[PDB]
Order: structure tokens, then C-alpha cells, then sequence
């Protein structure tokens, strides 16, 4: 050649030098500030910092407004609300008190000068090495003089305020000197300058030039690309139609991943924010150390973000995964695996069975599986063809699949365990050409990952994101989620033992089979134990561990394994592992779990559990194997006919039970929200879950009118005898759909910190703090919790005038609801028909003679926890066609002190869907567990370090909300609930899943501000060009 | 009490010089004791209930 070698080496090392220099290049950081008097006015302005940590404050205040405030006159300004949850604990409030002024920050006291003492326009600062809130020109009265300059503070970046805005009480034109001008945190919101962009474009074009120069130089053995799409392709068979049709059916109706909403929400906000923020957990830090695939999802989200459409990479990578596995991996694996139909059938069913639980969401483990399969089959192409450009593509493909997630080390493991033949091919082409023009494009394609990963992130900011993620992040159980033990742990181990015992088998290519083993083994030793990614993963091995099963099934086939003892022991291992798999409950992650065969209990077909059936058949196969061990038969046909391909039989059973679980899930819950009906209805332009979650916008409207006369001491709710039914018979503090713990929990409601007793009698006299926005002036409460003596109260209420006899009224008024409390017998779906106390709605009828005969009662549904302010639900379907009145009846048959009930009169709420009430205009704080279920409402997208004030907090089910969600989003470790709980007041409303009453879908909490809360002006300046200059560490926990 | 938090406080009672005795001196081998499951080998002399 001598015309391609020189361009291959200059473009190789050029792409190398350029790509490694890409993190340390200048970026135009677009900063922003916040000057407090905007146009002269003194209205409050809210600018909740996503990273809750400004770089500096430089607030200056004259002496004119400390003497002009009232005698109380506490807030001249402050950066927390007048009343917020731990307002003094996080932000810089600066108030005056009777004998002192406070410049208190983070519960650390600063300048406490006297009131009558308070002066040369006193300036306050809070820099990196600041917080010296000094009074210029003033001498201290007690203490030491230290030059008489009042320089007081603590040198510490740890103690900085969390700016959610700036709030005051004084109103009207600014005194000259009053100007709070804080610098917000603007580290990551950057875009690359012209130099860095030209360097990226040049590194990309240089590596593609180097790759095509390698392709030109490498074609010295001839071998032109003739007959495209090789002869072993286009021979489609029944397994292809199965693992395509069933994959499409799982794509429509199947389950999502656990972190589907976590990926979707940050992909939606990342376009407007422009830096791929890890939205929820850390301090708006970009998980841009490795997130480029989320930029693909972010570009995808320009078009509508229905769950049927945004998960299209999980379908496409499944299809090309199968089409690589069946047509290019398995013929490479040998003539035996290709000849046997059972082998391709096992590969298909293990592929589909490993693909369907884990990576049919947005958690990007189908793409890592596909990329590890691509780099494996490309390193196979490189070995079998004797070329180097498929290896050179496998280098950058392994780099990209390493680039998707830190659990994309399987692609590096595949490159390492196919490294020895590549280096043999290098030593092979070393003789003819120079050694350097071959190694140069390899390290070029190895380093071009840096051009894409460091697109708008400087190495300084990625190391800052890394040190936040290690500082506060985690520093190192279902019927079809423990599958990982089924589809590698009992296929790869027997195949390993067979590959070891038989040194040369007939039909299995020993080379690529051993590299296929080495991928699965090597990924375990630096991904399973060393990397911190929750255990129990099967997604990744969906691709390559699929082909491992195809290796295993021909190994344990009766033609290779001669001894019937070993085959029968392997069938016993198959049935033992299937017994291990069915032991747990058939429970899917969040909303897939809507109407599943055994989501609550262990699967029991025919009385005894099916786990016992598999353990009995496993013990039968075990003793049948041991008898062949003792007698030493090895030839009984019965075993041959029994153990002929047990791996695809087991995988077919797992595939069928999962697709049956979700098919029963969709057809069981058909008129309401399933995963399948949501994805089908998404074509019609409908929301997934919002379209059928009925919420009352006004809880104080829709109350049922009682009959003409009350006749008691506590309203018509007590009909005749309120036995020992005291008006305020409740505990001291119970709250709306939560348990009032002592210590302050992270994601709490406003009701946690409220007056213990309300300061008004009410219409009943009961001064109990009412939930759900219920007014105490209108809806008379009525409980029975008096610890003095449990006297067993049972009241039959007065009859209530039900609404008019009309079906158009009946439509949109399905529920009759009572806002009850305490332990009550109710038919939940989390657990069975448990027994608290028996309060229930006794419906009646009265055509003949007008008087209401009580003709039976109806059982309640309940979702909230046991001692909470829930509301019980009675369907109007369960109310008969002519029923004109209802009366709640109760009973406190319990001598224990931990039992009681409370009752509020029934209502017919004016329900509306979520999409009707909460449109696509008001931004909402969708929690991490629920993003995919609500596709239409835009989240509280943030722009250059400041967020929009959220209006609602749509949240998962109570248990996942308390144990998993709120711990992930609190101020102590970054979080959105650092800024909204400090500013807003959450008050959870009532919500009901339509035609599925008794299911805890989640919750919806209406935020409410505490002041006027005008949005801030935010004067921004954008000229800053750092190289790798990160100004200091962000404020994190101590 | 240098703490502005509501979950911080202290209480104090005047100091004393207690008349200490060993367990074997005070609790002999006559009075039966309910030794818990985690501590039986450490106390070998007192007979249990």
C-alpha cells in the first residue's frame, strides 16, 4: 500500500490526542445571579436553587429599616419562609428580636448585637471562606475588642444557606443600600465553545478516517464483501416467529422496569435544562460521567412520550439481539448448536424469558446486553475472518456500552476475554505492515468514547459529580425476578462442567464456546461483587446468557452426555431450580402489579403451593438418579425420553407463566388501568394513569343532606343513642394517610407540624384537626377514643338524602365515601379482609309508607394504614337501584386501648380525572417511582440552576412512598424535597382509582405557598470560560 | 445546653461514691436468676430458675 498506512497512523494518533484532550477544553458557562430589588418594588421573590447552595451572598443592609420595622417586625429579609419545616436549620434567615439581632445560619449563631444598639450600612457575606457577617464601624460592648470591627463568623463552606428565594415583610420602595445579590450555583449548565466543538468534530472525522484507512490497509488478503446478508440468514423458522411475536406482545402488555420513571423524568427535563441532570437524588448533579444514552432518550422525547413509543429502543435492541443471536452467534458457536433445533429453541426462550422481566422498561440494560452481544459477535467476526476492522469496531462498541452505565463492564469483559486472538491477529499483521498503524486506530476507537461522553461536561464537573455521588450515595424477591438463578446459574455451570470433562466434543466449537463462558464468568468478578449496583441482575445476561443456554442444551442433550445418571441428575437440578423460582410471590414492581394471579400470596394451584409440586418432582428425579447411580444402568430409555432438552422446557414454562400472569392482569382489570390497556390507549392520545384516577377538587362540596331532624347531642350523625360517643374521641395527633412518628420523617405533609388542637369549637364542638382540606366549621366529626374506660360504643346514624334517581348522575358519582379513622375491617388488596372495628354503611329503602327499613349493609374498602385518617369507600353499584337513604353504623367492641374509630358524615364527591384537573400546564413533582405511568404532565423542569415552583406531588403507594421514595429525595442527600418542603406546604387530597376501589395506586398532594411568592427575575450573565476550573465544592452534608 | 434544636437537652443529679460489690458477692448461688439466652457461659455460678 504505502498510501493508507501513513494516513492511518496520523489520523489514529490525531484522533487519540484530540479525544483525550476533549475533557480539558474551555466551556462557556452561562451563569446567573439574583439581585433582590427588581424594579424598585419590595415584593418577595422565589428562586429555589436545585443545588441549594449559592457560591456567595454579599447581602448589604442599611440601618434605616431596622428602626423602621414594627416593634415585633421580625423579617427585614431572609432566605427561608416565615414558617418553614426546619427553616432555621437550613437557610439564612436574619430577623430582629426584642433585645438582639440574629444572622443565624444552619443553627450556628452569628452576630448577636443589641436592638437599642441597632451603623454604616452593615454588610453580610457568605463566601467559600466567608460567613463573616460583620458590622462595619461598630464596636462590641462586652467581650474583647479585636480592633473594634465586629468581624464575627466561622470560616467554613460547610455552613452555607440553602437559598429557596428571599422573603421579607416590609413593603414599598428600596432604601439605598438594601441589595441582596446572590450568585447561584451554575457549574454544570454549560455548552462548549467553538474550539471544543471543532475538536469534537475533528476527533470524530479523524477516527472514521482512521477506521476506513484500517479497512483499506487490512484488505491485503483479498476477501471482498460478496453476497451481503450471509446464507445462514433469511432462513426464518418457527422460533423466530415466536421470539418476535411474543417479544412484541410483551412490548405492548408487559411489565416495566423499576427505574422506568427515574430515567423518563430526567430525560424529559434534560432538554430544557441542557445538561442531563440526575433529577431527583443528588444536588442537581449531572450523571454525565456516563450518561449519553439518556441524551438519546432526551432527543426521542421531542416527539410524544407515551410508554408505547419511548420504549422503542427496548424493542429494537431486542429484535436485533435475537437476529444476531440466532443467525450470527449460534452458527459461530458450532455445527452442532446450529443443527439441533432444540438449541435454537432454547436460545430463543431463554432470551425472551430473561428479556421480559428486567429490560422492557427504560432502565438501559437491554442496550447493554445488546452492545455486549455486538462486541462479542464482532470480536468473533474478527477471529473467524482474520481481519482487524471488526475488532476495531468492537473496541468502540465496547466503549459505548461501557459508556451507557457503569454496569456496562460486560462489554469490556467480552473484549478482554476475546483479547488473545485479537493480539494474535495483531502479531499476524505486524510482519507485513508496521506495528504502529495497527495499534493506533485501536486506541483511537478506544478513546473516541470521550468525544461523546464529554460533550458538555468538563472533567472538573464530572469529578465533582463523582465526589458528590460517592459522598452521599450508596458507597458500596418475586416469582419472576429471581429468574437470574434459573437462566445462567443452572445453565452455565453444567455447560462449564461438560466443557471441562470432555476435552473435545463433536459439534461444539471450543474457541467461541469458551469465550462465551469467559464473558459470563469474568463479568461476575468485577461487576457482581465489586461494583455497587443492586444485586439480582438478569438484564445484561439476557443477550449473551441466552446463547449460553443454547450451549448448555446441546451439552446436556442425550447424544453428548452418554450416562443417563448425569442427565437425570440434571433434570433434578432443573426441577429444583424451578421450585426455587416459584417460592416467592408473583409481584411486579409498581403498576404492572395491577391485577396479577398471585401478587399478594405464594402461587398455589390446587390447594398446595406449586413450589411443593416442583420440589416433589425434583426429589423424584433425584431418587431416580440415585437409583441409577447405585444399579449403574446408564441405558434406560425412559430417561432418554424424559430428559430430551429440559432447558427449553423449563424456559417455555417460565415464559408462559409470565405472559399468562400479565395477560390475566390486563384482561382482569380491563375497564380500569392496566399496563396493556394504557399502552393500547396511548395511541388514542390518552394518558396512562391520569385518565382514570378520580380526584375531588373540592372536598368541602358534595356532602349528603341529613333527614329533617337530628335528635342528638352531636348533630344528625348521632341518630338516637351516641352510647359513649364523645365528640373529640380521637388520639392527640393522627394525620392524613400516614402514621405520626416522633422523629421528623423526610417527605412529610403540613399536618405533621400544626396546632395539636385546633383553635375553634366547630359545628359539633369537636376541635380535632381535620384532614383532606375538610373544614371543621361544616363537617361535624364524631369519634370514640377515651382511654379512661373502653365502654363499647355502637351508633346507628340518621338517614341521609341520597341524590336523584338518574344514571347520568350515577355516572361521575360512583363513590359514596366516609372520612373514617382508626382500626376498621376493610377489604384491601394489599392484604385480605382484615378485622379492625366494624363500621359500615347500612343502606335502606322506603317506597311503601315512606319510612326507611334497614335492608342490609355493605362492606368498606380501605387503602391507608391502620390508625390513620383514611376514607372508606362504598361503591354506588353495591348500593341497589332504589335505595333512597343510607346510615353509617359502627361498633367499638374492643377492650384494648389501641382500638377506636372516628366517623364523618357521607358524601357524593364531584370526581374528575387527573388529566382533567391537573392539565399539562401546572408543573408537578413526579416522584422517582412514577414517571412512566403519568406521561402527559410536564414536571418541574429547571433552567440554569433554578426550578419552577411545583404545584402537585404525584406519588407512589404508601409503603413505597415511605420506605423507598422519600429517603431518595430528601435534603440531607440532595433531593427535591429539600427545596419544596422548605418552601411549600403539602396537603394530600383524596384520590380513587376508578372501578378498582380498594387499591392503593399512590397519592396526589396539593402544594400551597406560604407568602405572595412572585417568580424571580434572575439576571443572567454568560461569559465564563474555565479550562478545568471548578470553584470549590458544593454544600453537602457534614 | 448549647443547642437551638428541640431534640437536645440534659438532666443532672448530684454525684455519689457508690458502695460497689461484685455480682458473685451480692447475687450468690442461692437466688435463681433468669439468665438470658445470649449470656449463660459468662455467668457459670448462679443457678437459673
Amino acid at each position: 500500500v504505502r498510501i493508507a498506512r501513513w494516513v492511518a497512523t496520523i489520523a489514529g494518533l490525531l484522533g487519540f490526542v484530540l479525544s483525550v484532550s476533549i475533557p480539558l477544553l474551555p466551556v462557556t458557562q452561562t451563569t446567573a445571579t439574583l439581585n433582590w430589588p427588581q424594579q424598585g418594588r419590595l415584593d418577595n421573590v422565589t428562586a429555589p436553587l436545585i443545588s441549594q447552595a449559592p457560591l456567595e451572598l454579599t447581602a448589604t443592609v442599611p440601618c434605616s429599616v431596622v428602626r423602621d420595622l414594627p416593634p415585633e417586625g421580625g423579617l427585614v429579609f431572609g432566605t427561608a419562609p416565615a414558617e418553614g419545616r426546619d427553616a432555621a436549620l437550613n437557610a439564612m434567615l436574619v430577623n430582629v428580636t426584642e433585645t438582639r439581632v440574629d444572622v443565624i445560619v444552619r443553627n450556628v449563631v452569628v452576630a448577636s448585637v443589641n436592638r437599642d444598639r441597632v451603623c454604616q450600612r452593615i454588610e453580610i457575606t457568605s463566601n467559600l471562606d466567608g460567613t463573616y457577617a460583620d458590622f462595619v464601624g461598630l464596636t462590641q460592648i462586652s467581650g474583647e475588642d479585636a480592633g473594634k470591627l465586629q468581624r464575627t463568623g466561622y470560616p467554613d463552606p460547610n455552613l452555607r444557606p440553602a437559598i429557596v428565594g428571599v422573603f421579607t415583610d416590609l413593603t414599598g420602595p428600596a432604601p439605598q443600600g438594601l441589595s441582596v445579590s446572590a450568585e447561584i450555583d451554575t457549574r454544570f449548565t454549560t455548552h462548549p465553545t467553538a474550539l471544543k466543538l471543532a475538536a469534537m468534530l475533528l476527533a470524530i472525522v479523524s477516527t472514521v478516517i482512521a477506521l476506513l484507512a484500517l479497512w483499506r490497509l487490512d484488505r491485503l488478503d483479498g476477501r471482498r464483501m460478496h453476497r451481503l446478508i450471509p446464507t445462514r440468514w433469511r432462513t426464518v423458522t418457527a422460533v423466530d416467529g415466536v421470539v418476535v411475536g411474543g417479544m412484541a406482545i410483551w412490548y405492548v402488555i408487559g411489565a416495566n422496569s423499576s427505574d422506568d420513571g427515574y430515567i423518563l423524568q430526567m430525560a424529559r427535563t434534560a432538554e430544557h435544562a441542557g445538561y442531563m441532570a440526575n433529577y431527583f437524588r443528588w444536588f442537581g448533579s449531572p450523571e454525565d460521567p456516563f450518561g449519553w444514552y439518556y441524551n438519546v432518550l432526551a432527543l426521542m422525547t421531542k416527539v410524544s412520550d407515551a410508554s408505547i413509543w419511548i420504549r422503542l429502543p427496548d424493542l429494537i435492541c431486542a429484535l436485533i439481539c435475537w437476529l444476531l443471536l440466532s443467525r450470527e452467534v449460534l452458527p459461530r458457536l458450532g455445527p452442532a448448536v446450529a443443527g439441533s433445533r432444540a438449541a435454537m429453541w432454547a436460545a430463543g426462550l431463554v432470551l425472551l424469558g430473561a428479556w421480559m422481566p428486567f429490560n422492557n422498561g427504560l432502565r438501559p440494560e437491554g442496550q447493554i446486553a445488546t452492545g455486549a452481544l455486538i462486541t462479542y459477535v464482532l470480536i468473533e467476526r474478527a477471529v473467524t475472518s482474520g481481519r482487524l476492522t471488526p475488532a476495531a469496531l468492537a473496541i468502540t462498541t465496547a466503549a459505548f456500552t461501557l459508556g451507557i452505565q457503569p454496569t456496562g463492564l460486560i462489554a469490556v469483559a467480552a473484549l478482554l476475554a476475546g483479547g488473545r486472538p485479537i493480539l494474535r491477529i495483531v502479531m499476524r499483521r505486524r510482519r507485513l505492515v508496521g506495528t504502529w498503524p495497527l495499534i493506533a486506530p485501536l486506541l483511537a476507537a478506544g478513546t473516541v468514547i470521550l468525544a461523546v461522553v464529554f460533550a458538555d461536561q468538563t472533567i472538573a464537573t464530572v469529578l465533582e459529580a463523582t465526589r458528590i455521588r460517592t459522598a452521599i450515595g450508596p458507597s458500596q424477591g418475586a416469582i419472576s425476578r429471581r429468574v437470574a438463578f434459573v437462566f445462567t446459574a443452572m445453565c452455565l455451570f453444567p455447560s462449564l462442567f461438560m466443557m471441562l470433562r470432555r476435552k473435545h466434543i463433536a459439534g461444539v466449537a471450543r474457541g467461541p464456546a469458551w469465550r462465551l463462558m469467559g464473558i459470563i464468568f469474568a463479568t461476575m468478578f468485577f461487576l457482581m461483587f465489586t461494583p455497587t449496583k443492586w444485586i439480582h441482575h438478569f438484564g445484561l445476561f439476557a443477550a449473551v446468557g441466552g446463547a449460553m443456554a443454547a450451549l448448555a442444551t446441546v451439552l446436556v442433550s442425550p447424544t453428548v452426555l452418554r450416562s443417563a445418571r448425569n442427565r437425570m441428575a440434571f433434570l433434578s437440578l432443573v426441577l429444583f431450580v424451578l421450585a426455587f423460582c416459584f417460592a416467592s410471590t408473583n409481584g411486579w414492581w409498581y403498576v404492572s402489579n395491577f391485577g396479577a394471579p398471585f401478587n399478594n400470596s405464594v402461587p398455589k394451584v390446587g390447594g398446595v403451593q406449586i413450589s411443593a409440586i416442583f420440589f416433589a418432582l425434583s426429589a423424584i428425579a433425584a431418587l431416580w438418579a440415585f437409583w441409577l447411580h447405585l444399579t449403574r444402568r446408564t441405558e434406560s430409555r425412559v430417561v432418554d425420553r424424559l430428559t430430551a432438552a429440559p432447558i427449553p422446557v423449563a424456559a417455555g414454562f417460565m415464559v408462559v407463566v409470565m405472559m399468562a400472569s400479565m395477560a390475566i392482569g390486563v384482561v382482569r382489570q380491563y375497564p380500569t388501568y392496566s399496563n396493556g390497556w394504557a399502552n393500547i390507549r396511548a395511541f388514542a392520545g390518552g394518558c396512562g394513569l391520569a385518565d382514570d384516577v378520580l380526584v375531588e377538587p373540592d372536598s368541602n362540596a358534595g356532602f349528603l343532606t341529613p333527614l329533617p331532624g337530628a335528635y342528638g347531642p352531636l348533630g344528625p350523625l348521632g341518630g338516637e343513642d351516641p352510647q359513649g360517643f364523645s365528640p373529640d374521641g380521637v388520639p392527640d395527633r393522627i394525620i392524613a394517610e400516614a402514621i405520626r412518628l416522633n422523629n421528623p420523617q423526610p417527605g412529610t405533609d403540613y399536618d405533621w407540624n400544626r396546632p395539636i388542637k385546633l383553635d375553634e369549637p366547630g359545628i359539633n364542638g369537636s376541635t380535632v384537626p381535620l384532614p383532606y382540606g375538610l373544614d371543621p366549621k361544616r363537617v361535624p366529626v364524631a369519634g370514640t377514643y377515651s382511654t379512661e374506660a373502653q365502654q363499647e360504643s355502637r351508633l346507628s346514624s340518621a338517614w341521609y338524602e341520597l341524590p336523584a334517581r338518574d344514571e347520568t348522575e350515577r355516572a361521575a358519582h360512583p363513590l359514596v365515601v366516609i372520612t373514617a379513622a382508626g382500626t376498621i375491617t376493610g377489604e384491601s388488596v394489599a392484604n385480605g379482609l382484615t378485622t379492625g372495628q366494624t363500621v359500615d354503611l347500612e343502606y335502606a329503602t322506603r317506597g311503601p309508607d315512606g319510612t326507611l327499613v334497614p335492608a342490609g349493609r355493605v362492606t368498606p374498602y380501605d387503602v391507608g394504614p391502620t390508625p390513620s385518617w383514611r376514607n372508606l369507600r362504598y361503591p354506588r353499584s353495591e348500593i341497589p337501584d332504589d335505595a333512597v337513604a343510607v346510615r353509617v353504623v359502627a361498633e367499638d367492641l374492643s377492650l384494648s386501648q389501641g382500638d377506636w374509630i372516628a366517623v364523618t358524615p357521607p358524601r357524593v364527591p364531584e370526581l374528575q380525572s387527573v388529566q382533567e384537573y391537573v392539565g399539562s400546564d401546572q408543573p408537578v413533582l413526579m416522584d422517582w417511582a412514577v414517571g412512566l405511568a403519568f406521561p402527559c404532565q410536564q414536571p418541574m423542569l429547571h433552567a440554569n440552576g433554578v426550578t419552577e415552583v411545583p404545584k402537585f406531588r404525584i406519588s407512589p403507594d404508601y409503603y413505597a412512598k415511605l420506605q423507598s421514595t422519600d429517603t431518595w429525595q430528601d435534603g440531607i442527600n440532595g433531593g427535591l424535597l429539600g427545596i419544596t418542603d422548605l418552601l411549600l406546604r403539602a396537603s394530600v387530597m383524596s384520590t380513587y382509582l376508578s372501578q378498582d376501589w380498594g387499591q392503593d395506586w399512590g397519592s396526589l398532594r396539593k402544594f400551597d405557598t406560604v407568602v405572595e411568592a412572585t417568580p424571580a427575575e434572575l439576571d443572567f450573565g454568560s461569559q465564563t470560560h474555565s479550562g478545568l476550573y471548578s470553584p470549590g465544592p458544593l454544600r453537602i452534608r457534614p
